[PDB]
């Protein structure tokens, strides 16, 4: 995701 991701999904986890 182009915003807060790094592992998979930090977002909408």
């Amino acid at each position: 995701i182009w915003g807060e991701s790094g592992k998979l999904i930090a977002t909408t986890a």
